[PDB]
């Protein structure tokens, strides 16, 4: 009973409806579990908050975002592995254990990738108009919301926080959503393009003086210790408008560091966008 999946990593053979199916991305994971998709492992380590039900013990440890216990995924012997661009390189090594889908969201495409990626997990799983109902579900949500973004003039810049550092994202980046799909005017539509973005100090958020700004805490996560108020929240910045109309936004990491392109994750991001600007 297969299938054959194109990915962006080649192409894959999978049995529909797989028995046993390792996930390593956390998007994938939510968006499964929204589609009340049964899952046998999980790297546990990283589990974002609104995940925790999957540190059960009926679900196996496969280890680390980035650390893969290999070895106990060999001992699972799964029908499915699903990665994402954090073990991209890795994907020989799953590959050799087990069919491997990668699946990424195109930033410059988001709402395209991130519509592919459900599809393609409504096909596996036969879960195809489920898969569209929470599309068109997301659909609607991002309409009412651009209709808001649009009854107002206001640029936003989006921001994320490790240890004091601060680094900045704009169209077609990996928060640009925000921009792109959301219908927020930039404060900067130029900014470099990386998934960890151009860095950038308190000067250069004073001088383009946005009136939002959304800010993403990674130490909260990554470090286990939240500091992003501590780092954003100073004199540097606390004279631009954003400070000043209560317009700083911070983004719970949980979603938008951890996970997103899920169908809980991205309407749950859409969600923190749309409250923020109300
Ligand atoms: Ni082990
Ligand atoms: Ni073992
Ligand atoms: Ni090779
Ligand atoms: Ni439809
Ligand atoms: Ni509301």
């Amino acid at each position: 009973e297969e299938i054959t999946i194109k990915h962006e990593l080649g192409e894959t053979k999978v049995k529909k409806k797989p028995e046993k199916v390792v996930v390593f991305d956390f998007g994938v994971l939510d968006s499964l579990d929204k589609l009340g998709v049964e899952v046998t492992g999980v790297p546990k380590a990283n589990l974002p908050s609104y995940l925790e039900k999957y540190k059960d013990s009926k679900y196996e440890n496969v280890g680390g975002l980035m650390e893969p216990d290999f070895e106990k995924i060999n001992e699972i012997a799964p029908d499915l592995i699903i990665i994402s661009g954090r073990q991209a390189n890795s994907y020989e090594k799953f590959a050799e254990i087990a069919p491997t889908v990668y699946m990424g969201i195109d930033t410059k495409n988001y709402i395209d990738s991130f519509a592919n990626n459900m599809k393609t997990l409504g096909k596996i799983f036969g879960k195809e108009k489920e898969v569209e109902k929470e599309l068109e579900s997301i659909n609607k949500q991002i309409e009412a919301v651009k209709a808001k973004a649009e009854k107002t003039s206001g640029k936003a810049l989006i921001v994320l926080t490790t240890g004091g550092k601060v680094s900045a994202y704009g169209p077609g980046s990996r928060f640009g959503i925000i921009h792109d799909v959301l219908g927020i005017k930039p404060v900067d539509a130029n900014i470099e393009v990386s998934t960890h973005g151009q860095s950038i100090s308190f000067e250069y958020i004073a001088e383009k003086n946005p009136d939002y700004l959304f800010v993403v805490d990674r130490d909260a996560v990554v470090a286990g210790k939240p500091s992003a108020k501590q780092t954003i929240e100073n004199e540097l910045v606390k004279k631009t408008n954003a400070y000043k109309n209560n317009r700083i936004i911070y983004l719970n990491p949980n979603y938008w560091y951890l996970a997103g392109g899920g169908l809980i994750s991205v309407a749950e991001m859409i969600n923190e966008v749309e409250k923020g600007i109300e």
